[PDB]
């Protein structure tokens, strides 16, 4: 709704300070670690809040769709919130990290934490502590709940798989030999599956599943099934709406290619190509010069992107629905729909 | 003994490959993450093995002293081993990290992992995955044991506190204002308590305690009591044997001061000092120039270090014993002795 969802949207946001107090109130003052926990705070305040929170919100949306009238107590609802910021923290850590390794300058509207003078490389540790923050919250809010371990285990599992995906990227994207060789569809989409899909779609719906009880192994499998497509499309999509479309564009409007970024666009490009363009774009890609950058677009355009994007997004919402009605016996479809209704939209 | 201990010393070492197989055998081949897990291996092989392992060994020593004839099965002994490498991994992660932030060149005899061309900043992620490796092993070997959570929780707790200590260092030691201001005893020793003491002395004996059952809160407290002194002295000591003594010196023989390293030596120095030396050493410290470096020694010498070192190490082994016989009702003293018998030795 253009009503309830926004409210939840605000409950969650109203919850920060709390987690923030949670995280350090006691720390601020320890005649030993005091300085430390006080930095922690700002590392926390500068970094975590700032996205749309839609990841974290997701948990709360699902727990809502999943619990029963017994399990709607204030007390339950809080955790649902807690376990939410936990995903919102997980991602901070990560993206604080990514920033350093990618030597970026800007994030979510402001300057990278590593960039703040005084800070620099120390961010490596600040990242590590954001990571901790996550298991410091779950411990506080869930430690006495049948699903504690299931949660400890989920988060911990997911960081590994994501750490792998990231780790994949790094290798795949390097300007030593720049290369458009090892930009394989199968590779791209493995980068996708692992660096964003798990922590972005699975971890929260799944975390909702364990808190109401559904700890069935092949029920998690029936989730992973559906959601991973959605995480794939979603990223593919986020890939198009970066160069191929603009009107009212949210997230961050502007663009890349300057960054040798492995992106559906290119991948697609590189196989509707011939030795002529193949060098055209393999030449002026990954480089930030208005002719080039603005020129590689041309080639994409020269090959016809919004087509495959179309025969893409056309195929998915199809594939998706099916996947639901083969994977949705035991879990309210309202869930995968909700995600749908706010994830599949596109721009020509 | 100049016998059994070395054998354990070798059982443990013989255990690596295994953990190594554990960690990746299945991974090496996944037609998605394969490249990733294959790098993982070498990140693993280059980094983890190489110390003396005395940290990890400690666990096994304690479990041995602690279990009963029922709990000496091969199967139990293995975990004891497993949970050992887990500390050996925890520290890799860490020190891979420290290397980058400190811009060092060399480690445990070889060149830093970040330094290997091709690698560089990617190490930030390699560190993160070494971290994971730790919860990937405990899950494999303990997941079905009453103390699983107690262990998950111990490791996780300890990284936080250590991450804080590290985080303390960073702040305390910076050459913007270089400073010998915020080199406070109380600060130093807080850096000690938190960046090395917990993961070096508490985490393994404690982990031994939870695996035999002693999960008594004020029994952990009776451990933390004793061991933390030992971790303090131990580091203080490691501090003296770096500049003040040399014959047959183990770990790494050579030295520092080049590194504005906060070290008992200095701290001590800086309060048996006057405005004259105070600038002498506050001048030529943290700097690598044979006059200086070799000159600040002089001042230490000019103030008389091996004295306090003496009235130090003299006071401790005292304080220590007491702490044992006030903290050792429920836990075999043979344990804190063993650590003693191989931690307190000194060099004039
Ligand atoms: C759990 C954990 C702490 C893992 C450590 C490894 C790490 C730094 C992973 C990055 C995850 C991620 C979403 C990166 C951003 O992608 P991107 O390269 O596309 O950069 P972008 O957001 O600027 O587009
Ligand atoms: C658990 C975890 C992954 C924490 C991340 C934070 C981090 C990098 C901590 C460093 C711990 C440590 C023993 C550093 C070495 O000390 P040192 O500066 O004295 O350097 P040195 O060994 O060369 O003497
Ligand atoms: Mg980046
Ligand atoms: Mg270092």
């Amino acid at each position: 709704s253009p009503v309830v969802v926004e409210r939840e949207r605000e409950e969650f946001v109203g919850f920060f300070p709390q987690i923030v107090r949670d995280l350090t109130e006691d720390g601020i003052g320890h005649p030993e670690v005091g300085d430390a926990v006080a930095r922690l705070k700002e590392v926390l305040q500068y970094n975590a809040p700032g996205g749309k929170c839609n990841r974290g919100l997701t948990v709360v949306a699902a727990y809502r769709e999943l619990s029963g009238p017994g399990q709607k107590d204030a007390e339950s609802l809080r955790c649902a919130l807690a376990v939410g910021w936990c995903i919102e923290l997980f991602q901070a850590a990560s993206l604080v990290a990514d920033d350093i390794m990618d030597q970026s300058l800007t994030r979510r509207g402001q300057l990278c934490w590593y960039k703040k003078e005084g800070v620099g490389l120390d961010a490596i540790n600040d990242s590590f502590l954001l990571e901790s923050s996550v298991y410091r919250v779950l411990k506080k809010y869930c430690r006495q709940r049948p699903y504690y371990v299931h949660l400890l285990e989920l988060f911990l599992q997911t960081a590994y798989q994501t750490e792998l995906g990231q780790m994949l990227d790094l290798i795949t994207a390097p300007v030593s030999k720049v290369d458009l060789s090892h930009f394989s569809e199968e590779r791209y989409k493995a980068i996708v599956k692992y660096k964003t899909a798990f922590y972005s779609f699975y971890l929260p719906v799944a975390a909702a599943m364990y808190m109401v009880g559904i700890d069935s192994k092949e029920e998690h499998e029936n989730a992973k099934a559906i959601l991973l497509e959605m995480g794939e499309y979603f990223q593919i999509q986020d890939d198009y709406l970066d160069c191929f479309g603009d009107p009212a564009l949210t997230g961050k409007v502007g663009t890349d290619i300057q960054d040798n970024k492995c992106s559906w666009l290119v991948v697609q490009c590189l196989q509707r190509v011939t030795p002529e363009q193949r060098q055209l774009l393999e030449d002026n890609y990954g480089r930030k010069e208005p002719e080039k950058v603005a020129k590689v677009k041309e080639l994409y355009e020269a090959v016809g992107m919004r087509a495959a994007f179309q025969q893409y997004e056309e195929s998915s919402y199809r594939r998706l629905q099916e996947l639901i009605e083969k994977h949705s016996n035991r879990l309210p479809k309202e869930i995968f729909l909700g995600l749908a209704q706010k994830i599949y939209k596109r721009q020509k």
